[PDB]
């Protein structure tokens, strides 16, 4: 008790080195993160001037499609494979291992690794997302600084290399609020205590948000409109849908982590192989971009679409079946980028549906399929990566409905009490196993 | 420790399938606890109002039955308090974060109907008081109640249940669910060491309060503001200077509420009876401004949409701010069961408005709006007493439902946080448990 007297007396005093430098890794992280976006962009928008070069001889074009991206990831495959193969995959589960003080963090690899060789993979058109890549970007650039300025002390090191990979959240989604947020539902050292000054990436997570929007202001990542209402006598076909999340998500979560295994067989752990084998993949994700550009790419294109209910019961399906391939495909492969973004795509098509059973199911309730796509885009979060919180307080941040604030947390607690009871385990938290025990095996 | 980790991030997320039921009840408890106190508390302030009604003629007779009914009722709340209940008095919240760091108790049989019911008295008399504090006591010991009923045991089901009811709590006293979960885990948790609070059965409670809410209380908003005009990036600078003087203000207020408390406990000493009947001076009081200002007693809620319209003159939002900071120090510093809490909602709003009105004037080339300067102060005196922002943002984003502001609205708290630290603030929340928890082993 004496001691507690002591220490409520001092709460919430947090070093001013500690945040006046959360302030410039902020600012780094978030003019990093737009650089990143606006590089993928310049890659992809090349390409399509490259198809249009030759938009007459199909075969021809079908081809310089599948060379430009198979080129494109190769150069990311390998600069990962040979300088920096902790910037394989997501790059969550490492900066969490890092955070336990379990895994190390080699900014001077990592940061052109993963901002060129993501480049690469995104600009080439994978089914990959910027999230995990700005996430880890932003803990190195966080350690970055914390390097240079010479910041001693467990609480600067857990600090600065907590804010950046909030920031870089925050700046890869414009959602600041489910920035901060994900770094105490997921980032954090989940068994014990820990010195992470909130206030700290707070000021961090601002700071790169704003540099986001000064490049990027006016334009929404998703603008889907406000939908309808949901009524109290709805509310039941949310946890059902939230059931139904709750079931696939430790399913998907078996392939991700099996297809790893298997896609590791082909290459055996050697660099040609993989590389190539990267460039076959990365080839047939520009292929399919151009033949069926729903099948790849983010999938941040078709959310709108699907809520709107514009995509047809069977287009829909189509759509899901061909992510859950190509999503595999792309980041069990190892390739530098995250599967939280495009477990947003693969959510709000199951979610629409979903919907669009309902409509017909049920007239009385004078329903309308996107308020379901809403509940269902970080209902595969909260099943997969189990971080239903910051899925909410995500989706809510990209499409503005908070009169389905509902629906969407009874989907998503549907979600996650599922995938516990199914016996599914948080992916990034599954990797970082997979990764640490491998590590003393 | 990377053998044990490895077995512990494989384990990770697996919550005791019996506390997540007990979540749920929890919840519902909780929910239908706090709607209950909700419609009694306004039920009491409308038969004062027929009263008045029944003698709007004769003045001061008038004037008397306003002070009377107030009077009456506080007191009735200073007394059931004073008597059954000691630890039923202020907000509730310092007791039940006390609770959490298992250095309180928790008297169910007690407390629930003392604060209910007491509670019921001063806000009801029209007393500047808040909701959120009670419901958020009376929800914690809720939890504690069917913890106990149900003989679950364990340090996870006796700090999860106890963390569920008063986020239940607080979410039911604002339609504000997300504000709820995240106040537990940005304040009301154990700051100081690990805990084994589940986050996922924080959010069944949660979600049932909330729901039992909806049931009795849709279709009508605790507050309207409508659409306001969006923030230009040349426009943010001016939230920073806004949160710079929540930043400085908080931490004076704070000594305020604290030194009040002080200064009150004189006059009664810490007898029931001078203090129950100080109380009926202070509820009469309020009864009084209930009807000869009304802006200067009761809640606030209803001067947050007209503030934000830009319907008050900045002479008026003087006036009021002024007078609220006397009377909600006069409210909660005398101890009376209610929180501070929502009240703060009210002083920031108006001071927020204030500050946008300056604005307006002196840059037209932002094409401004005051409304959106009340809307980022709303939140702020809580970032800048209470600090705790983050639900605070959260929680005026989900009761206004402006999110074009979030940048202003985080802006302008981390400003006030930043400054009432290095200021020499302290949460009022975590400096009273303290006042409280010293003084337990100050009387040895």
């Amino acid at each position: 008790r004496r001691q507690l007297i002591r220490q409520l007396l001092e709460r919430d005093k947090t070093p001013l080195a500690i945040l006046f430098m959360a302030a410039v890794v902020g600012t780094l992280v978030g003019l990093a993160a737009v650089a990143f976006d606006k590089g993928v962009a310049w890659l992809q928008n090349q390409r399509m001037g490259a198809l249009v070069h030759t938009a007459d001889n199909y075969p021809l074009l079908l081809t310089v499609a599948f060379l430009c991206s198979a080129v494109l990831a190769m150069f990311g495959y390998f600069l990962v494979r040979k300088y920096a193969p902790e910037a394989g995959g997501s790059g969550i589960p490492e900066i969490e291992g890092a955070l336990e003080d379990q895994r190390p963090v080699r900014w001077w690899r990592v940061l052109p690794v993963k901002f060129f060789g993501g480049l690469g993979t995104l600009g080439g058109g994978m089914v990959l997302g910027r999230a995990g890549p700005t996430v880890q970007i932003g803990g190195n650039i966080g350690r970055m600084v914390l390097d240079i300025f010479r910041l001693k002390g467990d609480e600067a090191r857990h600090t600065l290399l907590a804010t950046g990979a909030a920031a870089g959240l925050a700046a890869a989604f414009n959602a600041p609020l489910a920035g901060i947020l994900f770094i105490i539902e997921e980032m954090r050292p989940q068994f014990r205590y820990t010195l992470i000054s909130i206030k700290a990436v707070f000021i961090g997570v601002i700071m790169s948000t704003i540099m986001y929007r000064i490049f990027n202001h006016e334009v929404a990542l998703i603008d889907v409109g406000k939908l309808s209402d949901a009524p109290l006598n709805t509310l039941w076909l949310y946890l059902i849908l939230g059931i139904i999340f709750g079931i696939f998500g430790p399913i998907f979560n078996k392939w991700v982590l099996g297809m790893q295994d298997l896609l590791h067989r082909v290459h055996g752990g050697n660099i040609t192989k993989w590389v190539l084998m990267g460039g076959a993949i990365g080839g047939l994700c520009g292929l399919l971009g151009f033949v069926a550009p729903a099948t790849s790419g983010g999938g941040f294109n078709l959310i709108p679409i699907a809520t709107a209910g514009n995509f047809s019961m069977g287009m829909l399906v189509f759509i899901f079946v061909a992510r859950v391939i190509t999503t595999l495909l792309c980041f069990s492969s190892g390739a530098p980028g995250g599967i939280f973004a495009p477990m947003l795509a693969l959510g709000t098509v199951l979610g629409t549906a979903f919907g669009m059973v309902a409509v017909e199911l049920f007239p009385q309730y004078h329903l309308e399929a996107g308020t379901f796509a809403i509940a269902g885009m970080g209902a595969l979060l909260a099943a997969s990566i189990r971080a239903p919180l910051t899925g909410i307080i995500l989706v809510l941040e990209m499409t503005d409905n908070y009169q389905l604030i509902l629906p969407m947390i009874i989907t998503g607690l549907g979600a996650t009490l599922l995938a516990q009871f199914t016996g599914g385990k948080p992916l990034y938290s599954a990797i970082l196993a997979r990764t640490l025990a491998k590590q003393e095996a």
